[PDB]
């Protein structure tokens, strides 16, 4: 089998990008937030907190014909910005763009952050990290990648994400009309439970490439892209007026600038992130400042290649016995 559906930028900044998907029966469809850096498949729902439900759509499991309870299971989540959400658990069949998982969890949310409340656009979360971090408690539950994989045509999932514009999420199939060139593909390592990987180095707009190991993880739940203080305070330093700001939370650049590229080595193979890839925008409505879409990762703990740079690249993710990371130019 396969699956292919599109994601769409959640607004003018990409901020983040939602993937519809079929929940029950008849299905439900909620817009979900495709994140290869968790692990649960989490829904607002009829038992979401009122207060805390503002515009997104719901899962109603007592209007579902093939939704059980996990009797006893619970989760409860907090993501790296410091976000959170927790709840209750179904089984329930889940469809992505036409591939269909009979049985699998749906986390259902009695409590949300602000963070997710304040996002109408986001109805929850579809994790494709590795199942070692799902968070259902007695009994770990596995990922809609992870339940479908035997069924597909090929063990593989893609992110092709579009700059300003729709792109797509592909299951069991690799579309070779979606990239230029040839995929160059790099080693993971599952220990932490991601898709973690080591970029072989970078460059800053039409500067020598800097060949050095830059262990980070592929994320399409993370915007940024989160690098070493060293390597991102080299690219700012190309930006007349760019500095960090503490009070902002990171590099902020004047909007009259015209930003430089970034290129990040997959191997010998070489990605490149378009300046305007870079920009954020006004750190506020009106001002001239504008936020960093390259930011240090040195309070994080490891290294993010989040939309900025995924969004730059056709990306396989190789769930094969020994799973690895596929980039493409496009
Ligand atoms: C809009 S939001 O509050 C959000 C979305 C995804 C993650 C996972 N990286 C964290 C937070």
């Amino acid at each position: 089998s396969t699956g292919s559906a599109t994601t769409t930028p959640i607004d003018s900044l990409d901020d983040a990008y939602i993937t519809p998907v079929q929940i029950g029966t008849p299905a439900q469809t909620l817009n979900l937030d495709f994140d290869t850096g968790s692990s649960d498949l989490w829904v607002f729902s009829s038992e979401t907190t009122a207060s805390e439900v503002d515009g997104q759509t719901i899962y109603t499991p007592s209007k579902s014909t093939t939704a059980k309870l996990l009797s006893g299971a619970t989760w409860s989540i907090s993501y790296g910005d410091g976000s959170s959400s927790s709840g209750d658990v179904y089984t329930d069949t889940v469809s992505v763009g036409g591939l269909t998982v009979t049985g699998q969890a749906v986390e259902s949310a009695k409590k949300v952050s602000s963070s997710f409340t304040e996002d109408s656009t986001i109805d929850g979360l579809l994790g494709l990290a590795f199942s070692t971090l799902n968070t259902v408690s007695p009994t770990q539950q596995k990922t809609f990648f992870d339940n479908a994989k035997a069924s597909l045509d090929s063990p593989v999932f893609t992110a092709d994400l579009g700059y300003h514009a729709p792109g797509t999420y592909n299951f069991g199939f690799i579309d070779t009309t979606a990239y230029t060139g040839s995929i160059t593909y790099t080693a993971v390592s599952t220990k932490q439970g991601f898709w973690e990987w080591t970029s072989t180095g970078y460059a800053v707009g039409s500067g020598t490439f800097k060949s050095t190991s830059i262990d980070g993880i592929a994320d399409t739940g993370t915007t940024l892209l989160y690098l070493p203080a060293t390597v991102v305070s080299a690219y700012w330093a190309q930006v007349s007026g760019a500095k960090s700001s503490s009070s902002v939370g990171g590099y902020v650049f004047p909007c009259s600038a015209t930003l430089p590229s970034f290129t990040f080595g997959v191997g010998s193979a070489r990605i490149v992130i378009p300046g305007d890839y870079i920009d954020f925008g006004p750190i506020s409505t009106g001002s001239s400042s504008c936020f960093g879409g390259i930011q240090s990762s040195a309070g994080i703990g490891i290294n993010i290649f989040g939309d900025v740079a995924l969004k730059a690249a056709f990306v396989v993710f190789n769930g094969a016995t020994t799973p690895t990371l596929g980039f493409a130019s496009k």
